[PDB]
Order: structure tokens, then C-alpha cells, then sequence
């Protein structure tokens, strides 16, 4: 256990927001008889809500039905981190998946702390303004995620580029990169050691690229020496088509310098827009303040639909959807490398998807797809992504392409590679 | 009309924001044929996710039926600025209600503009982030919300505090503030003049106040002279008490000057987390963008739940709920200064409330209240809030306590002014 400094990953501005005038109240109220005429808050009477009773029917599992107090209780306010059943569901979930080194850390020491996040992605973009001063370094691999790109434009770090592969980060090319700085710079703020890693370690938004076990264990050590956080965006870690899940960063953690973000987006719904971080508790306590100042909470009744249906399912019900889900789109997977093996063998080079929903292509010969899309396919009714948005420098020209296979037909996907083919054919 | 220039109340890092991806898209798949196979979306598969169908009963109007269909478009993902017919219905809403100089107006010159957001203040906190540099200028009245001071704290803005009373923020107190520069100064960055005003126009959060209608006349002239933006938060504008409302600062605004903030926390729900800014075309753009990467969208769900009662009961059977509401709360509010006539005359000061929840006392002869409160009226159940939070120097004493009528039955609001009334007597 590497004794962390929090200070060093909180901005200014971070570390200057206070906390709420209602836990203050919240916990004179604790301090104090049950029988209570409070005129201290500042609810609005939920009575006077239009929405009475709600019946909800779900997979596998008894109908989903909202009382009218429990109605009330999901049209009303409720805490910033999240409803209290919700989050100690996912700390035993994170528990029993993930043994976190930190869970009984003291709080400053990094202790693991949760907080239900209105999407994954809410959670960290709250954490990437947490961090980043502008001109801060930040570690990651391209192509990455355009949201995340589109994210950390505007708050001028420089994004340093690590190599990646069919496996993921290359941890030897991070060791070059972090190779520039000596170890002991990350203890002077002047020197300007990265601040942190960021990386979508199973089945990467384009790629479908997942990490190993063991490339993990490089990345940690190389984040131990140098002294810098990892951010586990990991959204398809219940999307992994092997049987045998990987160890996350949050397993390893001995540091507390992992903050992950999970999503129920593919698994459970991406428009209820609930998404969960789990970290240390210096810094999840930051985001959760910014919070209280922006969304408040994620939407009390949404929290209350997941919840009562993840108790009611178990963990091992939970596991038993994720492993149908997992099941479904290793069927899409394996239609969509069927044809494109048909259509593509010699024109495009590809790697099987360890995750996720997409396929990535690179086309042979053709410097940039994008003319060959937008301008040729789109007129024939097909459309791929042009792998432009997943880099820094979008306008330079891209040979890739990323291709969905979370909706699309055999007899759909067929079609589209065979547009395709026939347009990579008339181009060289 | 006064030609704005938007770019003077957009920071470095907010105008930095790019445009989705997501929408070059919509525009391609657009500018061609609608039989379409499009692989380069990410949405997932949205027959993976365990909710079905859902019904929802409701006050004065036919259920609320999802069925399979429309269930899949509630789970899956949406547009950032929201679902169009909940756009469309707000937008024309606005119009009847505030018919805002600025509906026909070029985008460029401030057009009107919506955004459902995550509740308003999610809304407010992406605008302050927008506007706000370290050391920049800002107005606004305290008694203020503290939750509006907690998110102006760390952005490093100075406060100027205008005076209020009664009828809200005192025009003739903003002038005199002003007159320390010379209205040719906002032509200057360098002289720093107020980026914006800020205020709750009815039913100020915490003191109860409204402004008057010829006050906001001033206010807008004030406005103009010094060329500053006018950001209405008015959660209360469906809670106010008289029988005419009071027009809006977004009804005068020739300019394009003003940004509102409408709220269904109080009259629909707080918890479904949905609200919505109007506002100039730039200002609402860039706020946008944030969400792009930060929530995305409100949730999908709770918008489809929201529009389907809106479109339902039509703008008639809206304000029809919301003179129900109304009338609640303004029996709600003569029960609590009926108890506050009885047991506190000559104790204490008070105004009627123009609007909303709250009732704000200040306790004659006692310089703290905070002591009172939080140490005697605990250990004997009943609670009111010191008046502390809503200052930017909360550590000051106050002698004011907000206190909420909004839920409280008449017994219950007896009990905690006598309880108040003897604790003030036996302190004095
Ligand atoms: C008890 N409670 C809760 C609890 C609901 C259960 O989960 C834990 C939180 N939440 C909220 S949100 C909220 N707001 C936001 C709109 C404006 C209104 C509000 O006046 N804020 C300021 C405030 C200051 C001090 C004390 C009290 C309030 N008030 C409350 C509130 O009073
Ligand atoms: C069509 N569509 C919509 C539309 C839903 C209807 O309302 C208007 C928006 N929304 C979303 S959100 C979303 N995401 C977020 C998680 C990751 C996933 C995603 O890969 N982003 C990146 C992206 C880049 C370029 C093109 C496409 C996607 N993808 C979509 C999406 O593809
Ligand atoms: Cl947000």
C-alpha cells in the first residue's frame, strides 16, 4: 500500500466546494428524536405530483409495481450519491465480482466508495474536471472513445498517445512514454507527470480490443512507479464473450488509484441513464459534491425500477442476464466476422472482438473511408463509421471503419459488406 | 434590438467544445435514402433490457401506457436537448405564456432556443461553468439560494451583492452598484463589469419575495445599459399566489439577454429530474454540448412519462394543475402565518410570501438563531433552518429561519411556533 496524496489529482476549484447545508441538517436531525415537526427543508409536497401508481413487467422476474407511497418516495428528491438500496446492492455486487483491495482502507487512505451517477459518462466527465488543469499530461490510446475525446478537448490537457494493439494498451509502449519523466518527478508538481491513465479496458469503443490479465499488471505497476491514477471506463465489462471474465484495475487496486466507471447502458438500459463510479473516497466525495450543484441526483424513480428488480433477481439472477445478453451478441459477433469473411478476405484487415458491439475494419489501399461512405455508400443505403472520430487529430485521414453488431440482421450485415466490398473494389 | 456579442459571455474552454459526432451522422443518414442499413451507430440492442411495458395511472387524465415499442425508445438513448414532442409542446408553451421578443429572431442574434435538462439546475450549473472565468463579475441579491452559492463558490467568481426586499432585488441598489463603472466599459474586458445578474423573480428561495413588474422594467434597462445577461431561475413561476402573474424577464427580452430557467420540481416532479432552459441560440448551443458528454440526455423514460401527460391534458388542463397546486400551497401558506400571527407578533418580523414554499422570519432580539435552533428546538422535535446557508459569508450570524409550509399540516405548524415563540422568550 502506497501512501497516496488526493490534493495532487483535485483542482483548486475541486477542492473548494463545500459541502451541503442539507447533510448539515440531515445529521441534526439524526442527532435529535424521531418525533420531529421539521419546516427545515425543502421538499415540495409530492402529493401534488400527477404520476399515482405505476405496474412495470420485466424478464424472468415479478412485475415491477410503485405503490402510492412508494410513487411519492420515486417523484421526490433523494440522496446525491444515490438511493441507499441501490448503492449497497452495487457494493456487494462490486464485492463479489472485483475483492477490492480498498473496501476497509480508512477514508482517507482511499477507502472504496460508490456513487450512483446519472450514466456512467456523467460520472466521468465529473472526474476529468475533477483533475485536469489545463496543460495537465493524460495517458491514453487512440483511437479512444469520441466522447471521451470531445471531453477532454476543451479542458486543455495534452492527451500523450500510448500505443495499442489487438490487445489492447501496449504496457511497453506506456513504459517509454513514462520513460521521459524519472519516478521521483511525480512528487514535484512542476515537473508535470501524467495525472492519470485512461483506458475502456474490455472491448474498446471503436476497436473491440479488451486488455489481458497480464498487460493489467504492467499498467498497474507502471501507474505504481510513476504515481498516477487509472480510470476503468469500463462499460462492457458484462458484455465479455470469453468464458472466464478479466480481473479489473478496481481488483489490484492495493493503491487506491483506480477510479471505475461501470454502465448498465448495454445491459439494463442506456435511456434511464443510470451508470455507477466506484473510487476512493477522497475523490468519488468530490464528484458527488459537484453533483449536488448540477443533476442533484439520478432520477429517484429509475433508481427505484433497477433496484427492485436487481433484488428480486440476486446476484444470481443478474448473472444469469448478463450471460443471455453476453450470448446474444457473441451470436451477432459471430454473423458479422462471417460476412466479413465473405466479402472482405483481401480487401480489409480486421480482429476478432474480445467485447462490446463493434467491429472495427481497416481497409487496405484506401488512405481515407470517409469520401468512400459519405459520398458512395450513403447513396446505396449502407453506412459504417468512419474511424475519424475516434482520434485527437480527427481531420487527418482514416483507413478504418467502425461497424455496430448489436442490431443489425445477417441478412442485413450480408448486404452491407457486400456494398462495401463492391466500393473498396471501384476505388483502388 | 442590441447587436449581442455572445462570445463575451463564453469561456475559452466552452467555446472549445466540438460538435457530435453523433449529429454529422443524423445529418448523413438524413442527406440520403430512409431504407437504410446503418452499422455506425452505437446504440445497443435495446431487446436485451428487462423492462417491457409499463402503466402509469394519473390524476384528471387516461393512463399512461408504454407498450413494447415505445418501452424500447424509453430505455434506449435520445437527443441531448431532448425528445422533440416534449420540446415542441415546452416551446409552444413559452410562446403562449411569455411570447419572448426573440422566437423569429437569426440564430445567430440570440433566436429562442430550448433545453430539457436534468432538472434546472443542472441547466443553471452549465451556464455558470459557460460564463464564469476566475476573477469575473457577477450580481445577484442575498438572501440567495444556497445551492446557487455552493456552485458560484468554486469558480472563483466575486459576488456583488444588490440589495433586496419585499419586491425581490431593489433596482435603485443595482444602479448604484453599476455607477462604479461607466457603460462603455463592457466594450472593455479588462474593466471586469458584471458578466451577468442572477435571481429567483417569485418566490425567492429562501425569503419568499417577488419581484414587481415594474421592477423588472428596471432591472432590463439596467440590463442593457451595462450589457449583462439576466439569468431567470424561476422554479416558482407555476407557484405564485396572486392571481395575474407577474411577466417575465424573458417577455421583455428585445435583447437576447436573458437565460431562463423553468422547473417542474414543485408542480410535477422533483425526482423524474426534468426541467428546462430557454434561452439565446449561442448560450443554449454551448450548454448542449456539455451535456453531450456529460449526462448525454434526461432520462428518456421520465421525458416520454412527462410528455404523454403534457399532450394529453393540453396547456388547459396543465394550468388547470397548476391552480390546483397553487391553491394548495396558498392555503398551505395562510396556515402558517395564521400560526406565525398568534404566537410570534412581537417576537419576530416577517413578510407575506408572493410565491412558493417558504416562509422567512427573522427572530427579533437574538443575533444567532443557530444556537437555538440547532441545540434547544432539536431536543425538543421541532426544526426550522438557520438562515447562514443563504449568504456567501455563512459563518456570519443570522437571526432569519426559513420555514417550509409546503407539507406541514395547521396542528403541526401550532406545535413549532409556540415551541419557537417560548424557546425566543427564554433566550432573550
Ligand atoms: C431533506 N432534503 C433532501 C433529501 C431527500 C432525501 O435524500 C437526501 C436529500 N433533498 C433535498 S433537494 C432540496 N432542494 C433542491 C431544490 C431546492 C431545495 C432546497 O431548498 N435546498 C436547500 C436546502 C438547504 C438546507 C436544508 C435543506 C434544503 N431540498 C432537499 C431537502 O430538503
Ligand atoms: C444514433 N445515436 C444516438 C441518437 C439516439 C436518438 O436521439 C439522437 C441521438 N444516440 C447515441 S448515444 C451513443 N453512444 C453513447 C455510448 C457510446 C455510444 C457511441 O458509440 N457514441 C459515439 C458515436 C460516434 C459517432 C456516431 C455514433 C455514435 N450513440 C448514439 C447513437 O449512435
Ligand atoms: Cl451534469
Amino acid at each position: 500500500a502506497m501512501e497516496m496524496n488526493y490534493a495532487r489529482f483535485i483542482t483548486a476549484a475541486s477542492a473548494a466546494r463545500n459541502p451541503s447545508p442539507i447533510r448539515t441538517m440531515t445529521d441534526i436531525l439524526s442527532r435529535g428524536p424521531k418525533s420531529m415537526i421539521s419546516l427545515a427543508g425543502g421538499l415540495p409536497n409530492p402529493n401534488m405530483f400527477p404520476f399515482k401508481t405505476a405496474v412495470i413487467t420485466v424478464e424472468n422476474g415479478k412485475t415491477i409495481q410503485f405503490g402510492e407511497e412508494m410513487m411519492k418516495r420515486a417523484l421526490q428528491y433523494s440522496p446525491s450519491a444515490g438511493i441507499p438500496e441501490l448503492l449497497s446492492w452495487l457494493k456487494q455486487l462490486q464485492i463479489k465480482l472485483h475483492n477490492p483491495p480498498t473496501i476497509h482502507y480508512p477514508p482517507s487512505q482511499g477507502q472504496m466508495d460508490l456513487c450512483v451517477t446519472s450514466g456512467s459518462q456523467q460520472g466521468l466527465c465529473k472526474v476529468f474536471e475533477m483533475i485536469i488543469n489545463p496543460g495537465d499530461n493524460v495517458l491514453l490510446d487512440e483511437p479512444a472513445y469520441s466522447g471521451t475525446l470531445q471531453s477532454l478537448h476543451p479542458l486543455g490537457c495534452n492527451i500523450i498517445n500510448v500505443a495499442s494493439d489487438e490487445s489492447g494498451i501496449v504496457p511497453d509502449s506506456l513504459r517509454d512514454i513514462l520513460s521521459r519523466w524519472k519516478p521521483e518527478d511525480a512528487k514535484n508538481p512542476q515537473k508535470n507527470t501524467p495525472k492519470f491513465l485512461y483506458t475502456v479496458p474490455n472491448g474498446n469503443n471503436p476497436t473491440g480490443n479488451s486488455l489481458t490479465s497480464e498487460r493489467k499488471k504492467e499498467i498497474y505497476e507502471l501507474a505504481r512507479k510513476y504515481d498516477f491514477l487509472i480510470i476503468e471506463d469500463d462499460p462492457y465489462y458484462f458484455l465479455q464473450f470469453n468464458k472466464f471474465r478479466v480481473p479489473t484495475f478496481l481488483s489490484m487496486d492495493v493503491d487506491g488509484r483506480v477510479i471505475r466507471a461501470d454502465s448498465f447502458s448495454k445491459i439494463i438500459s442506456s435511456g434511464l441513464r443510470i451508470g455507477f463510479l466506484t473510487g476512493p473516497k477522497p475523490l468519488i466525495e468530490r464528484v458527488i459534491l459537484h453533483i449536488q450543484v448540477s443533476t442533484l441526483h439520478p432520477s429517484t424513480f429509475n433508481q427505484l425500477m433497477i433496484s427492485q428488480l436487481l433484488h428480486e433477481w440476486g446476484e444470481e439472477g443478474f448473472m444469469a442476464h448478463v450471460d443471455r445478453v453476453i450470448d446474444f451478441y457473441s451470436n451477432q459477433k459471430d454473423a458479422i466476422l462471417a460476412a466479413a469473411d465473405k466479402w472482405l478476405t483481401g480487401l480489409a484487415e480486421w480482429h476478432v472482438p474480445a467485447a462490446g458491439m463493434f467491429l472495427w475494419i481497416k481497409v487496405k489501399g484506401i488512405n481515407d473511408v470517409k469520401e468512400l461512405i459519405e459520398e458512395k455508400a450513403v447513396k446505396m443505403g449502407v453506412l459504417m463509421l468512419p474511424g475519424n472520430a475516434f482520434y485527437v487529430d480527427s481531420s487527418a485521414p482514416s483507413p478504418y471503419l467502425r461497424a455496430s453488431f448489436s442490431s443489425a440482421s445477417p441478412e442485413q450485415m450480408d448486404v452491407a459488406f457486400q456494398v462495401l466490398a463492391q466500393l473498396i473494389k471501384e476505388s483502388l
